[PDB]
């Protein structure tokens, strides 16, 4: 159990070296790192505090050397070592190696409606509207960092997961490092689902506990870094389509 770097170290040793750090912006929600044609994604907080100097330093560095920052104990640095191994695996061309099917021109928990259907849910993270699409037809609970009124806090997990029949997680859980014990309370589900843009798209991962994977393709690269800049006051999600992975 206490191998519990592995699955970091899984997602970091896929990453070929030939791989640079193109381009890389640090935004209020989002980090975003381009490589090649290749865009990836890692979510920030409000409260947490930027770092412009190392920001510079990663700009010309293999991917693979930038993706170490996911193991920061620094949140924000973090975010970004989740971008550059996202810029490798959900590079539309890497993705379709792997075995990613989409289009060049859909959501878990609308997908899976009729699987859950009187199952015990337990779902880590903030996803807008999801009581209401989940809580009449399961049993659902929503553990979160800092909960809403309906909601557990994150502590809950070592009561609730361990009964669930489906787990679904936020890829924040990456960034924080409360991944792979999440993983560990959850491994009797039926499945378990990583969720949010900055899922990695990385069917390595199937080997480390997960049995899917939704995430984002991001189409438009230009655009994706408008947006997370700032400079459109917008959802990431018009930058791209969302994309999910199974086992
Ligand atoms: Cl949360």
């Amino acid at each position: 159990f206490q191998g519990m770097w592995e699955i970091y170290d899984a997602m970091i040793n896929g990453i070929p070296e030939d791989f640079l750090v193109d381009e890389l912006v640090c935004g209020t929600t989002h980090s975003v790192i381009r490589s090649g044609n290749g865009v990836g994604l890692g979510p920030n907080r409000p409260f947490e505090t930027r770092m412009p100097m190392l920001t510079q330093n990663l700009l010309g560095l293999p991917l693979r050397v930038a993706a170490g920052c996911v193991k920061s104990w620094n949140y924000v640095e973090a975010s970004i070592g989740l971008a550059a191994i996202n810029a490798y695996y959900n590079n539309p061309q890497v993705a379709r190696e792997h075995g990613v099917i989409f289009s060049d021109a859909n959501d878990p928990f609308i997908m899976s409606q009729n699987e859950v259907k009187g199952k015990k849910v337990g779902v880590v993270g903030h996803f807008p509207h999801l009581e209401s699409l989940l809580e009449p037809i399961c049993d659902l609970s929503i553990l979160e960092w800092s909960p809403e009124e309906g909601d557990y806090p994150l502590p809950a997990s070592e009561f609730i997961l361990p009964e669930c029949d489906y787990v679904y997680i936020t890829c924040a859980s990456v960034v924080d490092k409360t991944l792979p014990r999440l993983l560990e309370l959850s491994r009797n589900a039926r499945r378990i689902t990583l969720v949010g843009p900055g899922t990695p798209l990385a069917p390595v991962l199937f080997e480390h506990g997960l049995q899917e994977l939704s995430g984002f393709m991001v189409k438009d690269n230009a655009r994706a870094f408008r947006i997370v800049a700032g400079a459109e006051k917008v959802k990431i999600y018009s930058a791209g389509q969302k994309v999910t992975i199974k086992k």
